[PDB]
């Protein structure tokens, strides 16, 4: 049973604590990494590399989208699916999203076993 190897990004850590166990239990999703804002994230992601990344927009110090522009950058996102996480859905955000080589969208609140669906679409196989 191969494991798509998920990584999130975010400054809630209710959220992120909630979200690394539920994604654990799932049989083809292991979880990394966690990191509370961009510049962490950044960090890890020298030397390891999700499949997934989930990530939020809005956090401190260094946001979802200046992460999303260094790892496009960097090389990263031909390996790395990015699925962004955000209540703030605004349409030209989502845009950029789109030119900085986000491979997914999803507004909080969102249903768990949904977003699993979604990390299977962009990178399961077989
Ligand atoms: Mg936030």
């Amino acid at each position: 049973m191969e494991k798509i190897k998920v990584a999130i990004a975010d400054d809630n850590k209710e959220l992120v604590k909630t979200l690394e166990s539920y994604l654990a239990d799932h049989p083809q999703i292991e979880v990394i990494t966690t990191a509370p804002n961009g510049k962490v994230i950044l960090s890890l992601m020298e030397n390891d590399l999700p499949d997934v990344l989930l990530l939020d927009i809005i956090m401190p110090h260094l946001d979802g989208l200046a992460v999303l522009e260094m790892m496009q950058a960097n090389e990263n996102l031909s390996k790395v699916q990015v699925i962004m996480l955000t209540a703030f859905g605004q349409e030209d955000v989502m845009k950029q999203a789109v030119d900085l080589g986000a491979s997914y969208f999803m507004l909080k609140p969102f249903e768990f076993d949904r977003l699993v669906n979604q990390i299977l679409q962009v990178a399961g196989h077989k």
